[PDB]
DNA sequence: GCGATCGC
DNA sequence: GCGATCGC
């Protein structure tokens, strides 16, 4: 259970992984959505800040079909 | 502006 | 099927 800190215009946000729903590179920014506790909502980092946690997560959505 | 993607 | 997010 890692959080994912991102900003989200301008403010400091953060998310469990737990939270996350969906997860894709759109060019650096790797980006995903996520619920949390009713709030669904969509979360952005560069992959340079990117925990392993998220760019695990990112690697096995790269490897399903489209 | 573009990328990938979903809310609405 | 635009508008919207972030990183670049």
């Amino acid at each position: 259970m890692v959080k994912v800190k991102f900003k989200y215009k301008g403010e400091e946000k953060e998310v469990d992984t737990s939270k996350i729903k969906k997860v894709w590179r759109a060019g650096k920014a790797v980006s995903f959505t996520y619920d949390d506790n009713g709030k669904t909502g969509r979360g952005a980092v560069s992959e340079k800040d990117a925990p392993k946690e998220l760019l695990d997560m990112l690697a096995r959505a790269e490897r399903e079909k489209k």
